C-alpha cells in the first residue's frame, strides 16, 4: 500500500479521510488517529461565525491593538488603526491563516469552549478545542486538546459547507474563501488535475504536523471532502508539503 | 551595468519599466522598445471586462464548445458541458493563462479591435491588440500588431489595480486573481523575497519571448509596478525564466 510507502520516503505519521459525496465512497488510513488540527480550525471556527451572524451583521468593525495580534498576523497587522470587519477578519483567517484574525473571530462567538459547544451541537463529538492561536499548536503525542482526527475534519467540514448547518448564501461565503485560500498551493491542490476547483485549509504545528482539509470538485459531478493531516516524530521537525500532495494522488486514484 | 550583463548572460534583449508608486522614482532599461505582449494582455483584458460589467454581471454563464479551444485550455477543456461563467473564464485566464478563456471574454468585450478601443480611452496609446489567441504571440521583429513597450503596460495595469479606471470592489477582484497566479513562480515572483505580496501575469512567445508584468507590495510602503519583458533573435529560441528573476532582483536594488 501507497500511504505505509509515503509514510516510509517521509518518516512520517498520515492520517486520511476522503468521502466521495456522490458514492459515500471512502478512502482511509488512520482515519480515527488523532493529530493537531492547528490552523484547519479555522474553517471550522468561521462555520460558526456564519451560524451565529447574518451576512449583514459580518460588516460589524472590530477595533483591535497590538494587544491581539499574535506570532503571525499578515492581514491583521496592516489594520490596527482602521479596524477590520468580520468579514474582513474571516477572509484573512480562511485564506491568509492569520492567527490573530482567528482569536478575533473566536471571541466574538465566545471563545474555544463556546467553539467546541457549537462542534458538539452539529455532531462532532471529536475534535477538542481549547486554545487561542497559537497555543493551540503545541500539543504533544498522547494529549488530545486541540486534536481531531482526519474523519472527524471531514464530516465537520462537509456539514458547513455542504449539508444543512448553514444555508445555501452563508455555505457560498465559506466555500469562496476557501477556494481562493493563498496557503494551499503544494498541498491538496499539487495533487489534484487542474480544472478540479479546490476550497482547503491548511495548518502547520509542533511535531512537524502538516495538514489539509479541502473539498474537492470534479469538472461535473458531486464534491469529494478529504483530510489530510502528519505529524513526526521529533518536536522540532520539519514537514514537506510534497507528502501532503502525493498522499493527495493516493487518494484520487482509489476514488476514480 | 547590470541589465546589460543579464542580456550577454541570456543572449537575450531585455525591456524594463518599474514605477514605485510611493516615491514616483522609476527603473527603466529599453522601456520604449516593442515586444509582443503575448499572455500578459490577458490582465488588461479583464481590466476592460470588469469596467464593462457590474459584478453580478460577470455570473452571466457562456456556453462554449470544442470548436472554442485553441492551442492551451487547462480549465476550459474540462467544462465544454457545463460551460463557464465570465467570472470562471476571468479566474481561468489569469492564473492559468487559459488561451481559449481569454477568447471567449475577448468576444464578449466586442473582439480585439473594441479592446484595442477601450485601451486608447484609458490613456494607451501604445499596446496594439489586433489577434485572438494564440495567433496574437506570432510577432516578428519590426511588426507592431499585438506589441506593447514595458513602460505602456506598467503604466496600463496600475491604472487599472490601483488607480480610478475601476472601482475598488472591481480593484479587489483583478488583484486577487492576479496574486493567486499559478504560471509565475519562477518569473517576478522569483525574484522578490518570500512574504511580499506579489500579482503578476505572465506570457510567452514566438522569439522566445518571455515576459511577467507584476504588482509587488514591499512589506510596508506603496506597491512597485513592474514589466519585465524579452526575446530572442531566433523564431524558434528557448527561453529561460531565470534572465526574468535575475532583472527583478536587480530592480528591487535599484529601488531600495
Ligand atoms: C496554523 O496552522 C498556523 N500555524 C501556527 O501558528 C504554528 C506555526 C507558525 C509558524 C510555523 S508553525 C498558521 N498557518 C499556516 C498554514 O496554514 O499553513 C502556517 C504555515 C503557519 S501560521
Ligand atoms: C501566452 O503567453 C500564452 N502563450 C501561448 O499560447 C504561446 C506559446 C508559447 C509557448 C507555448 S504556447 C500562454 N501563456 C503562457 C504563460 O503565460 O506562461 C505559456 C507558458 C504558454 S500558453
Amino acid at each position: 500500500d501507497d500511504f505505509a510507502k509515503l509514510e516510509e520516503q517521509f518518516d512520517a505519521k498520515l492520517g486520511i479521510f476522503a468521502l466521495d459525496t456522490g458514492t459515500n465512497r471512502t478512502v482511509a488510513y488512520r482515519p480515527d488517529e488523532r493529530f493537531a488540527f492547528a490552523s484547519t480550525i479555522k474553517a471550522l471556527t468561521v462555520g460558526v461565525l456564519l451560524q451565529q451572524k447574518s451576512i449583514e451583521d459580518l460588516n460589524q468593525r472590530i477595533t483591535y491593538t497590538r494587544d491581539d495580534l499574535v506570532n503571525y498576523n499578515p492581514i491583521t497587522e496592516k489594520h490596527v488603526d482602521t479596524g477590520m470587519t468580520l468579514k474582513e477578519l474571516a477572509d484573512a483567517s480562511l485564506r491568509y491563516s492569520d492567527n490573530a484574525a482567528q482569536n478575533l473571530i473566536l471571541k466574538q462567538i465566545g471563545g474555544p469552549e463556546s467553539l467546541k459547544k457549537e462542534l458538539r451541537k452539529i455532531g462532532d463529538e471529536v475534535t477538542n478545542p481549547e486554545r487561542f492561536s497559537p497555543e493551540l499548536n503545541e500539543v504533544n503525542p498522547g494529549e488530545t486538546q486541540d486534536t481531531s482526527t482526519a474523519r472527524a475534519l471531514v464530516t465537520s467540514l462537509r456539514a458547513f459547507a455542504l449539508e444543512d448547518k448553514l444555508p445555501s448564501e452563508k455555505r457560498e461565503l465559506l466555500i469562496d474563501w476557501m477556494k481562493r485560500n493563498t496557503t494551499g498551493d503544494a498541498l491538496i491542490r499539487a495533487g489534484v488535475p487542474d480544472g478540479w476547483e479546490v476550497a482547503d485549509k491548511t495548518g502547520a504545528a509542533s511535531y512537524g504536523t502538516r495538514n489539509d482539509i479541502a473539498i474537492i470538485w470534479p469538472p461535473k459531478g458531486d464534491p469529494v471532502v478529504l483530510a489530510v493531516l502528519s505529524s513526526r516524530d521529533k518536536k522540532d521537525a520539519k514537514y514537506d508539503d510534497k507528502l501532503i500532495a502525493e498522499a493527495t494522488k493516493v487518494v484520487m486514484k482509489a476514488l476514480n
